[PDB]
């Protein structure tokens, strides 16, 4: 097994991984902040004040009530001063044709300002090629939706073989999963696992949590994402760098 | 098997499915229009041009680049004046915690003024306990995505098993599916069909079509979703109306 900073000059690596695999190395951060926020100002507070604890910040563009591009250039300034990526959590769900659209224009026009976005698997290869159509002109990256971290979750057995196949043979575009333990052998894949807090429990709606030392260390995950266990605590930095300490320890205990 | 305007009547029917078979009967229409269109201007033309044709309008609010919610209002007059339910094909696809904020709010605020919306089931139930917080108390109704259309779908076997059952345990919020076929034998639910086009032929980007004899006649939906067959023709209401036609009668046919 390879560090980050290994991963990151791997001869099939994908080039936004490998700036990712960087930071986080550099940083000593395999932490996503999921930014469930409704109001930009609070979202770029968050950015900049946790932007050196996270190696990528997650959007929920749809959820922001007061959404404007301009917001989402104030938002690429802290990436780039901090060093994180934006990955835009869109959950692209449909034939090509549609999601083509879908990431290119709109009012959003997510593929202007998002390194990554995330992709179902459930209409087959087509999603996967209608977003590389927008996607690989604009040097940007996908993650698959391989396994969930809900109740009930159908992303199992046959399907998670299906999105690790899918992912393997569009390796141009896509660069790792949505998951909640390493899917893929190859390790140009990056794994990211939502559904994360250091205490037992769940939501009203079908969440459940994992600690980082369980996701990371025994699951074998690259990154955590951590929404609420971060966004709902009083002190956001602080709740951030406990999570930050808890991914990056059991990544250096299972690295050995 | 009983008519659209007899299904309407029954015990369990939801208010938003009946309102939708009543005016299926009354206006003889099974076609639901996919206006998948960029420009606000010409979504209302269609809108108001084919209105008489359609029992559905089904919108991808993200892909119009002038997006207002006075566009939807001037949507919602078109609607009432010429009878059709307005679909925003939105693929809600995660958490319920998640699902219930892109419903209600962000900028689309799409709880406000669609009809219809679907969900893919691949979360586990949480999906539809998440959005049936916002819609049932908006009277708001709600499609599972049951089967696919696109070369090498998912939404197969015990996968479109688990969308049924969802849907039949949550019979109060959930009125249909977007399917190929029948896969509920209870007529309580609609079936939507994508893939539609009078001839044989599929797109660049894993779409594949059927008829609507096929679709309506062989494999027992009750409306066809057709998209580029009417809004790529010159003359999109002679369009519609031929859709219209072919799957009016296909319906009838099968009722016997
Ligand atoms: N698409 C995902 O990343 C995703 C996939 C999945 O299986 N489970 C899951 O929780 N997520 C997304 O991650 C975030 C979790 O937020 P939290 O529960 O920590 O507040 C929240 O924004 C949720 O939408
Ligand atoms: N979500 C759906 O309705 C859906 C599910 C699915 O299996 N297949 C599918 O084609 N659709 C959606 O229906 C529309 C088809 O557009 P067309 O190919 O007729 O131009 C287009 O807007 C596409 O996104
Ligand atoms: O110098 C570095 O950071 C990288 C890490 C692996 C080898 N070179
Ligand atoms: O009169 C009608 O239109 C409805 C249809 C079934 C029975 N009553």
């Amino acid at each position: 097994e390879l560090s980050f900073g290994a991963r990151a000059e791997l001869p099939r690596i994908h080039p936004v991984a490998s700036k990712l695999l960087r930071l986080m190395q550099k940083k000593e951060t395999n932490l996503c902040l999921s930014a469930d926020v409704s109001l930009a100002r609070e979202l770029l507070q968050l950015a900049d004040a946790l932007g050196p604890s996270i190696c990528m910040l997650k959007t929920h563009v749809d959820i922001l009530n007061d959404f404007t591009l301009d917001v989402m250039k104030e938002l690429i300034t802290l990436a780039k001063c901090h060093e994180f990526l934006i990955f835009e959590d869109r959950k692209f769900a449909d034939i090509g044709n549609t999601v083509k659209k879908q990431y290119e224009g709109g009012i959003f026009k997510i593929a202007s300002w998002a390194d990554l976005v995330n992709a179902h698997v459930v209409p087959g290869s087509g999603v996967v090629k209608g977003l590389q159509e927008v996607g690989l002109p604009l040097h940007r990256g996908c993650l698959l939706i391989a396994e969930m971290s809900s109740t009930g979750s159908l992303a199992t057995g046959d399907y998670t073989r299906a999105a690790v196949r899918m992912a393997e043979e569009h390796s141009e575009f896509v660069v790792g999963f949505i998951s909640g333990s390493r899917v893929s052998m190859k390790p140009e894949f990056l794994h990211l696992t939502p559904g994360v807090q250091l205490e037992a429990g769940g939501d009203n709606l079908g969440q459940q949590y994992n600690s980082p030392q369980e996701v990371i260390g025994k699951r074998g995950s690259d990154i955590i994402i951590v929404g609420r266990g971060i966004i709902s605590a009083a002190d956001r930095l602080e709740a951030a760098e406990m999570y930050r300490k808890a991914a990056w320890e059991a990544y250096l205990s299972r690295l050995g």
